[PDB]
């Protein structure tokens, strides 16, 4: 070794408006040249204190490292401590300037950032994904070494340290510790496991706001367990049950076959399929219309339009809002979720596609799929970092269908009988909860607001609530209203429900 690699800056990485996420500190690495320290030795125990470790050991380590001519004492110390140790003047002990990553908002950003490990390389979230844009590359240095390792003088400097370049998230800081509280708030207050929630502006695909609980320290990662370090929005895949019949609501009404006002008769609140048994989970309703089947999420209702439609048409909706496909996110351990798919669609497949079982997604595809709904039916590709060119997006649901659906869901939250619970002060809310069955349960609320103009789409995922409620209206609803609410006045976005 002739030549030695300068460690990099590693750009900053700050939320939509610049708020600092990720800043790269500087700290001192000290090193050794143990054939000078072994000319020394008096000078040891001075050293092995000055660095923490033990005389004994310190010494032992030295003495078998004696024929080499480089070792790391000790990486990473604050500067006045690097100083603190060049100043015993040891002869042998060398510095390097080094870089450190600190996470100013901490557990609020923790799996959206992640964190670069030891080498300062992305290890979790945008850290890695966006790795090679972040690091930059080290710069060469050539030294002078006469035999023994000594360092002379410094010949060289070839290559220059290039720093990593700076990176705006999608993500807006104040939205995200709104998020944060509030989730956490729930979580405690209806006893749960964990929980996620994801913010979206519907227009541009940007993730406005992504929170789990449990979340870790980022700054204090030693002790660990990887349960606060899931990035559950995107790693956690769940049936998303009675949130996805918007989109086989959305294959009715494009199918010519279907309106809102149709009547469907669901009495006695179950279906046989031969084997299997289609189960409502409130079996007090006989006729309902279209809008009806989502107020009482009614699985019987949502199967018998699909068994008319066919599950063709349900199926590629779905596909077509990303449940179960991939998101282009690129982020590590990002699952896929699953979208069965048929040659022949069995009538026992059809009725569960349409309601919610069998499929698997994530938090962030029931999130974009909303977004979709909520901009007029045109799904915008999902992005975690800044959006200022918005790309074209796909019509993945016709503008009058889902203007339709979101007159439908705006009464699912309004209605009697509804999710009251939903309800966003001076604002019209639309949305659709969801009880995932797992005796355990995930509870769901998904929707968008303002339900005139949709601007904000938003996912709340309660999983495990240990309350004697646990229903998605009644667990994740009331911090889509709250969470909503504040999001919308931090956007400055103009109330649609006024006189
Ligand atoms: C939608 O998520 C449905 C219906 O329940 N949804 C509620 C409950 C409030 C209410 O309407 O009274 C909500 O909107 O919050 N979810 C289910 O049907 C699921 N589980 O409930 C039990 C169940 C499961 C099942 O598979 C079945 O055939 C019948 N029943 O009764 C559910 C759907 S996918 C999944 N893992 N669970």
């Amino acid at each position: 070794v002739r030549h030695i690699a300068i460690p990099a800056h590693r750009g900053l990485i700050t939320d939509r408006n610049g708020e600092p996420l990720a800043v790269s500190t500087p700290v001192t690495t000290l090193w050794a040249n143990p054939k000078e320290l072994m000319t020394a030795k008096e000078r040891w125990p001075q050293l092995a204190a000055a660095l923490g470790q033990d005389t004994k050991l310190f010494a032992d380590r030295i003495e078998q490292n004696a024929e080499r001519e480089f070792i790391y004492l000790v990486r990473g110390l604050t500067p006045e401590q690097g100083e603190g140790v060049i100043a015993l003047k040891v002869p042998g002990v060398y510095s390097i300037e080094e870089f450190r990553r600190f996470y100013p908002a901490g557990e609020v950003v923790a799996h959206a950032v992640g964190f670069t490990d030891v080498d300062d390389r992305g290890r979790e979230g945008i850290e890695l994904a966006f790795d090679e844009w972040l690091a930059g590359v080290p710069g060469k240095r050539q030294v002078l070494k006469d035999r023994r390792g000594r360092v002379i003088k410094d010949v060289q400097v070839t290559k220059n340290a290039k720093p990593g370049k700076t990176l705006a998230l999608s993500i807006d800081l104040r939205l995200q510790y709104l998020a944060h509280r509030e989730l956490r708030n729930a979580l405690l207050e209806n006893g749960a496991k964990a929980g996620s929630l994801v913010i979206m502006d519907v227009k541009t695909g940007e993730i406005l706001a992504m929170t789990n609980q449990p979340t870790y320290n980022p700054n204090n990662r030693r002790n660990l367990q990887p349960a606060a370090m899931r990035n559950r929005a995107m790693i956690d895949v769940f049936e998303p049950g009675s949130t996805v019949k918007p989109f086989s609501m959305s294959a009715a009404l494009a199918s010519g076959r279907w309106k809102p006002s149709d009547i469907v008769d669901v009495y006695p609140g179950t279906l046989q399929i031969g084997r299997y048994t289609i189960r409502d989970v409130s079996r007090n309703s006989r006729q309902l219309d279209l809008t009806g089947i989502l107020i009482k999420s009614s699985n019987v209702g949502i199967s018998k339009i699909a068994f008319d439609i066919g599950a063709e048409s349900i199926y590629s909706v779905m596909q077509q809002v990303g449940l179960g496909q991939d998101t282009g996110l690129g982020f590590p351990g990002e699952r896929v979720g699953n979208l069965p798919n048929h040659r022949k669609w069995p009538k026992a497949e059809t009725a569960t596609l349409a309601y919610g079982y069998g499929l698997s997604v994530t938090a962030i595809q029931l999130a974009h799929a909303y977004a979709a709904l909520a901009n007029d039916g045109k799904s915008v590709p999902l992005s975690m970092t800044r959006v200022d060119r918005v790309p074209d997006g796909v019509q993945v649901i016709s503008p009058e269908v889902a203007s339709t659906v979101q007159g439908m869901l705006q009464q699912v939250v309004e209605a009697q009988g509804g999710v009251f619970r939903a309800q966003v002060p001076g604002y019209h809310a639309a949305g659709k909860s969801g009880t995932a069955r797992k005796n355990a349960y995930r509870s769901l609320f998904a929707g968008f607001a303002p339900a005139t103009d949709p601007r904000i789409a938003m996912v709340v995922v309660i999983d495990e609530p240990s309350k004697a409620g646990y229903f998605g209206g009644l667990v994740s609803a009331p911090v889509f209203s709250k969470v909503m609410a504040g999001a919308l006045r931090l956007m400055n976005v103009p109330p649609d429900n006024l006189p």
